[PDB]
């Protein structure tokens, strides 16, 4: 076709008298005979200067090496950037692959491939459609990631003893100038600023005490003063560009750390005039940081304008640890997609799409009618059905316009996009999928969803679901459900996400499924916008064996500090154990920036829903005796009798079994409250009724970590345990108790530990009210995932 300088390419070579072309799909025998043979296309032949002949092979990807496994079509294959120059010598057999493209009328639908896999974040993706002797896309793939990825000099300004000063530079596609800001590691540089880092009981008083045996830093942000290279060979040394900024100071970074910051916004800065030397390999972004003054709208109206906006009004001197004016030198020279929700809820995931702006749910599907009540309550604009999805099916199937009510059934074309949280009950544990089990999928509300989006086609799909949705039955329920979407053409990918990463003080994994039709952009997952416990943000999945990551970057950092209990509840009025007023004056003003948010700037005097379940006596006792230290639970309660009212009593419990593990106490006390502490079977007889500390806890502390948490109370500086549909003090998280006050956490107080804004209405009796609060997705995270699809509006 061409012959370049080293090698000589031909179009076609004739092996073993059969013909092999351009455009053909060959196989190679792995060496390994457990291997599927190996699958690629020919994308050059040719000849090298040392007599070879040679082939590049852009190789395939077969199903059951994805996700997919097993599940998989044995005759799809996948497109993956895997190639290599390879000895035509090598070559077993021609084969035949068809492109399976998508029907034009693709909306109207209700070897081989279709789609490109990505192999690191399991997405399935629509192939690029990009056209051309040797065009591999593959190749092409790398090219272009390679010139993203590299650190580049646009413009050098002069040099100065052996150094080339620049005014821009680049890396990852952003393009980082003088008096532009960047994000960097904590521990990139120092402030100047000092700061210094930071009893015995009775024990047959306190019989358990002895059973009582973290989120990162926020980025530093720096403004570009200066940007300066190396040398190499008389060329810039693009390796060893490095930035001198100037420090700019979180109002927890200066003297009044934390405790005298606990009101200031998330977003503001101080400016200072300290300046740290930095590796340009060290950027973790750029951010926008504007002086409040030279700002054209409100701080508001900027700071909710876009991401990664910061304000400051002060400079901070380290030296007399004032905030002076800022110098002079710090200042400067679409429409909605129409939404069905399925399993809607009381609608925290809607809300959250709703405040993206790039939806609008017409169309809610929720067979429970409270949460569908509290829908309508929020949604005026929305159909309801209040209904099995099933049944709502069948009645679209039948042909109705309408049901019984009067109310308008979507159809094919009304439908953008379809979310969703389908229940997914009797899947739980790990055992094999059987044959029964696969009928059970089958009729599951899982495979239901999947059928609305078969019949409407929408556009973009979520599925959001419990964490472990992703390993239920050994990951076969995830394998099924990707497979149903890739049998359909869809695009797709899944993740898991932590809800305290987007703005809430809550630990709150959940499983996401996205899918794009294929002819749009497939999402990518939002990154972190808080830092928050490492230890409840292990995001990552394992498919037989395989490690999947999603796309996230921010694995360590990232722009905003980690929001606590304080900053959620610390303005509401003090209630006691069963306050049922559902309609109370807040009589304070919002004292976080959280609070300030959810309540809105609008005059608005009305608390709704701050209201708690009436705990038992026996309950209310042990509530009000868990002591008010950080971390104090149920292990902390006194061994006492204490008089209920009618007459009844919280009675001693009885240690009578020696714990061949704990041991005696300092009192010479025995620690057990059955035989099975002493190695032995259970006594039938040996639980013991009504008393303060719960029997059944000692009896099985030891296999279950002392059940930390249990009648645990919430740390103000700490954060919520996943908010459940009915906070019990001894579920398995039962660290439900008020941080001061002898109650459960109000519907409000559970609420916000949501995200959801103070004007979100909800509906039924108190259990009606906690459990919409605890099923729905928290709208922070919800407006996360929505701007991610907004971005492929675009
Ligand atoms: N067959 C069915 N059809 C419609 N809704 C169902 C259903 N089975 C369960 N549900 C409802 O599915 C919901 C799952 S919780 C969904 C919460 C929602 N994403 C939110 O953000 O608020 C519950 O409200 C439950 O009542
Ligand atoms: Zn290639
Ligand atoms: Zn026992």
């Amino acid at each position: 076709m061409k012959i370049e300088e080293n090698r000589t390419y031909y179009q076609k070579v004739s092996i073993d008298e059969e013909m092999l072309e351009v455009g053909d799909c060959v196989s190679v025998i792995p060496d390994d005979s457990s291997k599927p043979l190996y699958l690629a296309r020919v994308t050059a032949l040719w000849e090298d200067k040392n007599g070879q002949m040679m082939f590049h092979a852009h190789w395939f990807c077969a199903g059951t090496d994805t996700v997919l496994g097993a599940t998989s079509d044995p005759l799809e294959l996948f497109l993956v950037g895997e190639c290599e120059n390879m000895q035509l010598s090598y070559i077993h057999s021609k084969v035949k692959v068809i492109y399976k493209a998508p029907s034009e009328n693709w909306a109207m639908e209700g070897y081989f491939f279709q789609l490109w896999y990505n192999q690191e974040y399991a997405r399935f993706e629509s192939p690029p459609k990009t056209q051309p002797h040797k065009f591999c896309l593959s190749c092409i793939r790398l090219a272009e990631l390679r010139q993203k990825e590299m650190p580049k000099v646009l413009e050098q300004i002069e040099e100065v003893d052996g150094r080339v000063y620049c005014s821009s530079i680049t890396k990852n596609g952003v393009v980082y100038r003088l008096g532009d800001s960047v994000y960097l590691p904590p521990e990139a540089f120092t402030f100047n600023i000092k700061v210094a880092s930071p009893d015995p009981v009775n024990e047959t008083l306190y019989p358990e005490h002895y059973r009582k045996y973290d989120a990162p830093e926020p980025y530093r942000i720096g403004r570009i003063k200066e940007i300066h290279c190396g040398k190499k060979k008389g060329k810039v040394n693009e390796a060893d560009i490095k930035l001198r900024l100037y420090k700019f100071y979180r109002p927890e970074n200066t003297h009044r750390s934390y405790n005298g910051s606990y009101h200031t916004d998330i977003n503001m800065l101080y400016w200072s005039d300290e300046e740290a030397v930095v590796n340009f390999s060290d950027v973790q972004g750029r951010c926008t940081v504007e002086y409040g003054e030279d700002l054209l709208e409100s701080i508001q109206d900027y700071s909710q304008g876009g991401p990664d906006r910061f304000y400051f009004l002060e400079a901070y001197n380290s030296k007399t640890k004032n905030f002076e004016d800022p110098p002079n030198h710090a200042r400067s020279p679409l429409p909605k997609l129409r939404t069905l929700d399925v399993f809607s809820g009381c609608g925290g995931l809607s809300e959250g799409f709703h405040q993206a702006g790039i939806s609008e749910t017409l169309w809610a599907i929720e067979m429970w009618d409270p949460a569908a009540q509290a829908f309508r309550l929020n949604n005026p604009g929305t159909t309801v059905f209040t209904e099995d999805c099933n049944v709502l099916l069948k009645l679209v199937m039948a042909g109705e316009v309408t049901n019984s009510l009067g109310q308008r059934l979507p159809q094919k074309g009304d439908v953008e996009m379809l979310c969703g949280g389908p229940p997914c009950q009797g899947f739980s544990g790990m055992n094999r999928f059987n044959s029964r089990t696969y009928s059970k999928f089958k009729a599951s509300l899982v495979v239901s969803f999947l059928s609305y989006c078969d019949y409407y086609r929408p556009r973009f799909f979520l599925l959001e679901n419990v964490r472990n949705f992703v390993s239920y039955r050994r990951s076969m329920v995830l394998k099924l459900t990707l497979r149903c979407l890739v049998r359909m053409g869809y695009q797709c990918t899944f993740g898991v996400l932590q809800a305290g990463q987007y703005g809430v003080a809550q630990t709150r994994r959940r499983a996401i499924i996205l899918a794009a039709a294929p002819g749009e952009k497939l999402p990518l997952f939002p990154e972190p916008l808080h830092v928050f416990a490492p230890r409840a943000c292990q995001l990552s999945v394992v498919v037989d064996d395989k490690k999947f990551v999603s796309n996230i970057t921010r694995l360590s950092s990232g722009p905003f500090r980690t929001i606590t209990v304080r900053d959620t509840m610390s303005d509401l009025p003090e209630i006691q154990n069963g306050a049922s007023n559902s309609e109370i004056p807040y009589n304070g003003e919002p004292l976080s920036w959280f609070q300030r948010q959810l309540r809105g700037s609008h005059y608005q005097p009305i608390l709704r829903d701050h209201i708690c379940k009436d705990m038992s006596p026996l309950v209310a006792a042990r509530m009000r005796h868990i002591p008010l230290f950080p971390g104090s639970d149920w292990r902390d309660l006194p061994n006492i009798q204490v008089r209920l009212g009618d007459g009844v009593i919280a009675h001693k419990l009885q240690y009578t079994f020696h714990d061949v593990k704990n041991g005696y106490s300092s009192t010479g006390a025995l620690r057990g409250v059955c035989s099975c502490a002493e190695g032995k079977a259970c006594d039938p007889e040996s639980r013991q009724f009504s008393t303060l500390i719960p029997w059944c806890l000692p009896h099985t502390g030891n296999r279950h970590n002392h059940w930390a948490g249990l009648y645990g109370r919430l740390e103000w500086d700490g954060f919520f345990s996943t908010t459940v549909t009915n906070p019990e003090p001894m579920g398995k998280q039962g660290r439900v108790l008020h941080p001061e006050q002898h109650r459960v956490v109000s519907v409000r107080e559970c609420a916000r530990s949501q995200g959801f804004p103070d004007s979100y209405r909800f509906f039924g009796n108190i259990l009606d009210r906690h459990r919409q609060v605890g099923n729905a997705v928290p709208p922070p995270l919800a407006k996360a995932i929505g701007l991610e699809i907004k971005l492929c509006l675009l």
